[PDB]
């Protein structure tokens, strides 16, 4: 039963084995991933403590092994379809992105506000493009939301979506939520990423 | 002196106090904040020891002060490149695009945006910068192109990079590399989903 902040790493730890399995290394040691990463070798020892039989050994972890240890856990559910809510500009490019066949999720259809040019037409890729008015009769079983709308329209969007049966969001719009206990949120704030990065760069 | 883990987590302290400053709410909670960010309770009150003070209009103060001239380069201009060549990064935009490259043979290269970003060669990287402000780099490029355009940038003298390829860039240590990925961010969502 992995800790949450655990489970956030998952993925970078995903990318760093996949670089040492691109470069032919077949065994790596925490102080190396500690290294690679950026983190206290003391967190990569009791994280990969929670990863089974692989990471029980605080050292000489196998590489292809645990690249696919951390693929296959973050491939461990079925087929989810998924909806795109704002085909603005950074939405635009999720509409027509075709994620690989083994992450099994898609964008299966994708939502404007109904004075947008492309509600009704539908995508070169395939995906039918409704106005945010549609969206309640629109719901199936899809659970889970791609947010990209402005600031100023996220919270409203996101309790339409919660009030249709959204259960998880993947939200862009720079603002913070505030929905029932029950609903997922996980944000990509790109002014938030350039401030941290920002910030790291000026500690000098 | 603030430790590595609660500097990442500052800019995210910063949008909840500019929410709440919205609303009008003059005090918050240990409790009510990790809530907001899904995290203990005790982990913020150990990250604001290091804050040395919760009233909001302060904090959002403080974490504005803390973060607050900054132009950025945009390198490689494709799907989520153009797309980012539109985005707006900042109210009063303390945060701006000002250039944008791409391969010397595509067809946006001597081009300039409808905001007016130029876009150039990135065989160009080289004269564009020795004059500039500009240390930072979103990246956005291919994934199999991204360590060795990674490479051109830091030569070049870039020292942050924001990159967009789910691909581990191996760069002096010196160089600050944040990943935006959007794959294993959704499959992330996807995961806490399964759980709960
Ligand atoms: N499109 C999406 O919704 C999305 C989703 C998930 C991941 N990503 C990732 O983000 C990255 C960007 O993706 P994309 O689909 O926009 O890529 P893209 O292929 O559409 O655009 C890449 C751009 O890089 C330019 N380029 C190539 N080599 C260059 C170099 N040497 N110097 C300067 N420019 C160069 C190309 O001409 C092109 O304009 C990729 O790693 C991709 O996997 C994108």
């Amino acid at each position: 039963s992995i800790p949450k902040a655990t489970a956030k790493r998952l993925s970078l730890y995903y990318r760093i084995f996949k670089r040492f399995n691109t470069d032919g290394i077949e065994k790596a040691s925490s102080k190396q991933i500690a290294d690679a990463l950026g983190i206290d070798s003391a967190t990569v020892r009791r994280d990969f403590s929670y990863f089974g039989e692989l990471g029980r050994r605080g050292f000489g972890y196998d590489v292809k092994k645990l690249m696919n240890f951390f693929a296959e856990i973050l491939n461990d559910h079925s087929t989810t379809n998924v909806m795109l809510v704002g085909c603005g500009n950074i939405g635009r490019a999720l509409l027509h992105y075709r994620f690989h066949d083994r992450n099994k999720m898609q964008i299966s259809m994708a939502f404007d506000l109904d004075s947008n040019d492309l509600v009704g037409k539908t995508t070169e890729d395939g995906i039918p493009v409704y106005g945010i008015s549609t969206i309640n009769d629109h719901l199936s079983d899809i659970e889970t939301a791609i947010l990209t709308v402005p600031s100023t329209e996220a919270q409203e969007v996101a309790d339409i979506l919660v009030k249709a049966g959204i259960k998880g969001i993947l939200s862009f719009s720079p603002v913070h939520l505030t929905l029932p206990k029950d609903i997922i949120v996980q944000y990509v704030d790109l002014t938030s990423e350039l401030q941290t990065l920002l910030y790291f760069m000026n500690q000098q």
